[PDB]
């Protein structure tokens, strides 16, 4: 009970910081995301025992896939953490419990392959999940590690306290699905602009912590702009062995998937920022103004893409 986790001075200061990088140590993950808990929810929001237990069967369910991987599951984690902090009255308890999970687990068990990969693989997933075909094995795999003996971390709520930060788990994990995000922006911008948006609304709400879900999600390009440039390399690392895989199945892979086009990655990454990134943490920072500096980190990492493509760099 009077065990804290303390981080080094640097870590101390920077892990406050939307733009923090976990750092390439493996062995503090666990750690730090035990700190991030204990500041953001209480010490005796888990059973550290179980948290422990939990945490680790997590990781232990995470593959060796470049991008989608456990310092992903980290890191999505620690930009949930900054939005929370920096928003401390606008949450519930349970909503802070509920959304570190959310994001730990959001891609369990990924094999480095998008839904529509699976879809035409024929894979047993796309039949067992016709949309969101990962994102509901994610949370499949989320109530199996909660379900192993020792495991729950929740078994000290109520009953219905249990079954509202599950429901708050599935819908946070089913919105980091990106053919969903579309929509749900242009509905908080319609409701915002109209000024309909009212966060006593649990259906509002939802629509709110699914924007916060695709704004963690992204986060690497709200990063300094060398972490975010070497990030962007996982992420083409794993979409190119897609596409290899689809030129296999015989059908030409979409240009993100094609390694073909590497010279267009530059232009490649502005469409992404301009029709995804820029319009997600624009939309976010009307509704939560302090997530402000994830905006201005990603206008920032847009203006040094264009340096890319202009040949300064
Ligand atoms: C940075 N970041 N973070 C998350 C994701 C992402 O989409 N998700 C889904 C799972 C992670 C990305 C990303 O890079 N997206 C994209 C999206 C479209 N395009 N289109 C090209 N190009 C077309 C022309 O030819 C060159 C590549 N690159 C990209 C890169
Ligand atoms: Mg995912
Ligand atoms: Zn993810």
């Amino acid at each position: 009970g009077l065990m804290q986790f303390t981080l080094p001075v640097r870590l101390c200061k920077e892990i406050e910081l939307f733009h923090f990088d976990i750092g390439p140590f493996e062995n503090m993950w666990p750690g730090i995301f035990v700190y991030m808990v204990h500041r953001s929810c209480g010490t005796s929001c888990f059973e550290l025992e179980k948290l422990c237990r939990f945490i680790m069967s997590v990781k232990k369910n995470y593959r060796r896939v470049p991008y989608h991987n456990w310092k992903h599951a980290v890191t999505v984690a620690h930009c949930m953490y900054a939005i929370l902090q920096n928003n401390h009255t606008l949450f519930t308890d349970l909503e802070r419990k509920g959304l570190l999970i959310a994001c730990l687990c959001h891609d369990l068990d990924h094999r480095g392959f998008s839904n529509s990969y699976l879809q035409k693989f024929d894979h047993p997933l796309a039949a067992l999940y016709s949309t969101s075909t990962m994102e509901q094995h994610h949370f499949s795999q989320t109530v199996s590690i909660l379900q192993l003996e020792g495991h729950n971390i929740f078994s000290t709520l109520s009953s219905s306290e249990y079954e509202q930060v599950l429901e708050i788990i599935r819908k946070a994990i089913i919105a980091t699905d990106l053919a969903l995000y579309f929509g749900n922006r242009k509905q908080l911008e319609e409701m915002y602009q109209t000024g309909s948006l009212n966060l006593n609304n649990q259906s509002h709400r939802d629509r709110v912590i699914g924007l916060m879900m695709t704004a963690c999600d992204l986060c690497s390009v709200t990063k300094l702009w060398p972490v975010t440039k070497l990030t962007a390399n996982d992420i083409y690392a794993e979409f190119w062995a897609e596409g290899d895989e689809m030129k296999k199945l015989g059908i030409q892979p979409i240009p993100m998937m094609d390694r073909d086009k590497k010279d267009e990655v530059p232009q490649g990454q502005l469409g992404f920022y301009n029709a995804v990134a820029i319009p997600c943490y624009t939309t976010l920072t009307q509704i939560l103004p302090p997530t402000e500096p994830l905006l201005k980190a990603c206008r920032d990492n847009l203006s040094q893409w264009e340096k890319v493509i202009r040949g300064e760099e």
